[PDB]
C-alpha cells in the first residue's frame, strides 16, 4: 500500500506477497519491475497507494519522483509528475515530495502523483514561503562536533587523535588527503559512527563515486543513516546524476533549519566523471582537464556553508594523491586552498602498522576559536609545540600511547601539563 | 523606487515587499531575479525608478551598468546603456553613473538608462572636463597614515608593530611577503580598521580572490 | 460518407463532389462556389472558402480540357493549370468593403508524379503556407505542423505590436530545435496554459 515501506522489504519477502495475491513467475526478475508488478495488480483492487521520494527534473519539464533506496536509479517503479503539478508547487531538483500515486493508464509506463501532502517533511503551503538558499548568507563554524565517543571505549584512537588533530564544527566544508592504501575507508566509517551517535539530530548522508559493490553494501550496514553510492561498472553519467541529486537533496533540508553532513568520496573520483561528460570545448590544458570541467565539481564542494538564520551545511571529502596519475595531480592543486580543514595523512606512517596515518604536523583548521572553548583552546596550543620538533612519523607513536593509557581526552591534556 | 536601496534591503523584507504589491512565488528564487520582478511590478504603475551602478564597457561597443552590492555580477536587473549616450557623455570602464532607468520594453531583458544626472558623484558635464589617469604625473608618498589607534587600546599590538616596521603612506605600492597560516588574512582586517577610523576621508577598497564564501 | 460527417459538423453551406461523379461535374460546382462568393462580395460581405484539395481540383480540370497538341511534363498541359490559378487566386481583400478568404490543401508524396508537378507550380502562390510532416503523425503527436517551415506574409498587419513580437520570440527557440521536437515541446506549455497569452508570458520568464 505504501511505496517507502514496500522497498524496505526483503526481496524474498516480496517474492511471497506477490505470491498469494495473484501474481506469477516473479521470482527470476529484478526487484524493481516486482514492485512495479505489485503494485499494478494491487492498483486494480482500488485501494490508494501512497508514495515518496526525492523529486527531480528533467530538461524537458517533465520530472519524476527518484527513490533513495535505489541511489536514485531510474527505474519502472519511479513516479512521474506532470508539469503542470510544478506551477502549482514551486518545485526544484532535490526536494522531497509525499503523496498518493494514481495506477498509470493505458500508453503510460510509470505512476503519476495524484495529490501531495507532504513536502521537506512540512505542508506544501509552508515550503512554498522557504527561502532559497544561494540567498542565505554564509559563516564561519561556530557549533563543536564532539567526534570523541566516551561510551564505546574502543581500542581504536582514531576518533580521539582527530578532536587533537583537527576539531571539525558544522558547516565545514574540509577535505582529507588521503594516498592509497592508507586506511581511508575507515578514517570515514569511524566518523560516521560518532556522528550516528553524539549528534544524532543530526542528518548524515554518504556519498561514494566509483566504489566497488561489496564497499557499498558494508557501508550501508555500518553507517547509521543514508548512503547513496554508484559503482564502477556505471556510466559516468551516472556518477553526475547521483552527485547533483545529494546537494541538491542538502540544500533543501538546509532551507528548513537542519543540519546535513555529507561524507564525499571522492572529489579526484568525482572530477573524473564530470570532465568526461561535459563536452570538450576545443582548448584542452595540462593533463586533459578543462577549465570548464572542474567548474561544476568546486561548486558542489564550494556548497558547505554554515547559515546565520538557521542549520548548517557541512561537507567532509577525500582527496586521493600519489596514485601514479597525472589528472589526479592538476585535480588536486586547485583544490589545495580551498578549504577550512585539512587531514594529510602518510603512506609511510601507515606502513609501520601504526593507524590512524594522520600526519599531525601537516593537519589543521581555520578560526579553531569558534569551535573549541578558550580553555581547550590553550591546551591544544601546548601539545602543537611539543609535537612541531618531532617528525611525521614519531608524532604518532608518541601521542597513541599517551592517549592509550588516558580515558578521555581532558585525562590527556593535564597529563602533558605535567611536564 | 531606487535600485542601490532595494539591494541593500534584507532578503525576507524583499519577499515581504514583493507580495502586498501583487507579485506572487518570489520566495524560491534567487535575489536577484526578485529585485528585476519587483521593478517590473512597480514599472505599471508609470513611477520613476533610480538607479545607479558603475558602468563598463563590452567589446561590442555597448555596456551594462553593474552593481558593487553583487561583486559586479551579471544580472537580469543590470541597467543597459545604449552606444548613442557614450557618445553624449565620454564614459569609460569604471565611472560611477546615477540617473533615472526606464521600463524595458518587449524584446530586451535588460533595463535603459533614460537621463543621467549624476557621474562620479558630480555633475556629468563637468566630469567631461577631467584629465586622465594615465596623463597625470606620480610622485613619491608623502601623507603619512598613523596606522596606530589609541582610543581602542587592543591587546593586539600589530598596528604599532606595522608602524614601526615600516610606516604607510597615500600612494604606496606596498606589497605583503605572508607564508600559508602566517595571520596574513587578520593582517589586512587590523589595517582596514585602522584605514576606517584613522582616515574616514580616504575610500577603502577590498579585493579578495579565490576566497572561500 | 465524409460529406455527410462534414454537413453535420460544419455550421454553414457545405457543397461537395463525390468521386463516383465524372469529372466535368467536379469542373462544374467548382466554378458555382467561385463565382457565387465573387457575387457576395460586391455586396460588402466576408466569404471564406475552404478548398479540398487543389490537387484533386486540377486532376479533373486537367481532364475536362481538350489537348492542345503538347504534352508536358506529367501529361498536365500548360493551358490545363489556368483554370485552378483563377479560382485559387480570387482570394484578394477588397479596400470599398469585403473579403474573400480561400484556404486550400495540398497533397504531397502521394506516389505520383502528375501530383507532384501541380505543387510546384503552386508553391509562391499563397499568402501563408501550413506544412503537415507524416513523421510527427507517426509519433501520434497532433497537430502535426512543421512549425519552421510554416509561415505567413504581412503579419505585421493582422497582429498587433506587442503579439508580433512574442511571435518572434517563440521562433527563435524553436528554431534550433527539430521539426519533430518542436511540437512535444510546444504541445506540453500549451496543455498547462489556459490561453495564449498565459503561454507567451511563462516564456518572457526564461
Ligand atoms: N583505525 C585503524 N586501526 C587499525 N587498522 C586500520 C585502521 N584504519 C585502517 N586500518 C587498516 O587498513 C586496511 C584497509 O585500508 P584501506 O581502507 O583499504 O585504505 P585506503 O582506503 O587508503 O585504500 C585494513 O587492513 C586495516 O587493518
Ligand atoms: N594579530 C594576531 N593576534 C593573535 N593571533 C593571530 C593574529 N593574527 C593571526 N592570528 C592567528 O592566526 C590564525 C589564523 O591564521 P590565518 O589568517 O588563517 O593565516 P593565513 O592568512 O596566513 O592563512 C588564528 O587562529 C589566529 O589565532
Ligand atoms: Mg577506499
Ligand atoms: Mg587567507
Amino acid at each position: 500500500m505504501n511505496l517507502t515501506e514496500l522497498k524496505n522489504t526483503p526481496v524474498s519477502e516480496l517474492i511471497t506477497l506477490g505470491e498469494n495475491m495473484g501474481l506469477e513467475n516473479l521470482a527470476r526478475m529484478r526487484k524493481q519491475d516486482i514492485i512495479f508488478a505489485i503494485l499494478k495488480q494491487h492498483a486494480k483492487s482500488g485501494e490508494d497507494i501512497f508514495g515518496d521520494g526525492v523529486l527531480e527534473i528533467l530538461q524537458d519539464g517533465f520530472g519524476f519522483l527518484r527513490s533513495a533506496d535505489s541511489s536514485y536509479l531510474a527505474g519502472p517503479d519511479d513516479i512521474y509528475v506532470s508539469p503542470s503539478q510544478i506551477r502549482r508547487f514551486n518545485l526544484r531538483t532535490g526536494d522531497t515530495i509525499s503523496g498518493k500515486i494514481r495506477p498509470p493508464k493505458e500508453g503510460e509506463r510509470y505512476f503519476a502523483l495524484l495529490k501531495v501532502n507532504e513536502v521537506n517533511f512540512d505542508k506544501p503551503e509552508n515550503a512554498r514561503n522557504k527561502i532559497l538558499f544561494e540567498n542565505l548568507t554564509p559563516l564561519h563554524a561556530n557549533s563543536r562536533l564532539r567526534m570523541e565517543r566516551g561510551n564505546d571505549s574502543t581500542e581504536d584512537l582514531t576518533a580521539r587523535v582527530l578532536d587533537l588533530a583537527s576539531p571539525i564544527g558544522r558547516g565545514q566544508r574540509g577535505l582529507i588527503v588521503a594516498p592509497p592504501k592508507a586506511g581511508k575507508t575507515m578514517l570515514l566509517q569511524n566518523i560516521a559512527q560518532s556522528i550516528a551517535y553524539n549528534h544524532p539530530d543530526c542528518v548524515l548522508m554518504v556519498l561514494l563515486i566509483d566504489e566497488r559493490p561489496e564497499e557499498v553494501t558494508e557501508m550501508q550496514r555500518l553507517v547509521k543513516g543514508e548512503v547513496v553510492a554508484s559503482t564502477f561498472d556505471e556510466p559516468a553519467s551516472r556518477h553526475v546524476q547521483v552527485a547533483e541529486m545529494v546537494i541538491e537533496k542538502a540544500k533543501r533540508l538546509v532551507e528548513h533549519k537542519k543540519d546535513v553532513i555529507i561524507l564525499l568520496d571522492s572529489i579526484t573520483r568525482l572530477a573524473r566523471a564530470y570532465n568526461t561528460v561535459v563536452p570538450a570545448s576545443g582548448k584542452v590544458l595540462t593533463g586533459g582537464v578543462d577549465a570548464n570541467a572542474l567548474h561544476r565539481p568546486k561548486r558542489f564542494f564550494g556548497a558547505a556553508r554554515n547559515v546565520e538564520e538557521g542549520g548548517s551545511l557541512t561537507i567532509i571529502a577525500t582527496a586521493l594523491i600519489d596514485t601514479g596519475s597525472k589528472m589526479d595531480e592538476v585535480i588536486y592543486e586547485e583544490f589545495k586552498g580551498t578549504g577550512n580543514m585539512e587531514l594529510h595523512l602518510s603512506r609511510k606512517i601507515a606502513e609501520k602498522r601504526v593507524f590512524p596515518a594522520i600526519d599531525y604536523n601537516r593537519s589543521g583548521t581555520r578560526k579553531e576559536e569558534l569551535l573549541t572553548t578558550q580553555e581547550e583552546l590553550q591546551k591544544m596550543w601546548i601539545l602543537r609545540k611539543i609535537i612541531h620538533p618531532m617528525g611525521e612519523i614519531d608524532a604518532m607513536e608518541f601521542l597513541i600511547n599517551k592517549l592509550a593509557m588516558t580515558k578521555t581526552n581532558d585525562d590527556f591534556f593535564e597529563m602533558m601539563k605535567r611536564s
